[PDB]
């Protein structure tokens, strides 16, 4: 079973290249190689949701991704996310566990 979570997090960018995402140790997060991008909306809030397995616990980070790769890695160590199996929020801050 699958579980929706919506990760959020603020962030101002200084270009329109220049996009937040999500990696992480489990294959729906990318397995630490590729990345699943935030979108923009009002306020400066990054926002998308992302099925994860129910009821498991994931390692993640957010990443800063321009020009096809990531060029800004979240300076915190990995966050731990108890996936649940409940829809819910994740609002993060950049940096801070
Ligand atoms: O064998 C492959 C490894 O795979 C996994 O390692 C992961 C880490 O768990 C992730 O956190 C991430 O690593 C990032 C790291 O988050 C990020 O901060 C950055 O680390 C740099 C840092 O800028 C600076 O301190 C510098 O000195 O080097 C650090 C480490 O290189 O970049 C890291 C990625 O390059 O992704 C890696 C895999 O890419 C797994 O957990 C490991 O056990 C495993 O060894
Ligand atoms: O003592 C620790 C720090 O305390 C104070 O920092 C505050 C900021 O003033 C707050 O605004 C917030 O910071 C957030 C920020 O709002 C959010 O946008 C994001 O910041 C990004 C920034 O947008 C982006 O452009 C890039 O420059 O990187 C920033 C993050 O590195 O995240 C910030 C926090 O993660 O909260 C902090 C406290 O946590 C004080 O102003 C700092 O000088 C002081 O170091």
């Amino acid at each position: 079973q699958q579980v929706s979570v919506r990760f959020q997090v603020h962030y101002v960018t200084s270009t329109d290249v220049q996009f937040i995402a999500v990696t992480g140790d489990h294959e729906c997060l990318g397995r630490w190689n590729t990345y699943i991008p935030l979108h923009y909306n009002k306020d400066g809030f990054w926002s998308h949701s992302i099925f994860l397995p129910a009821d498991t616990v994931v390692e993640w980070k957010f990443v800063l991704v321009e020009n096809g790769g990531v060029t800004r890695w979240e300076e915190c160590s990995n966050r731990f996310l108890e996936t649940g199996h409940e829809d819910k929020v994740v609002h993060a801050w950049w940096g801070i566990h």
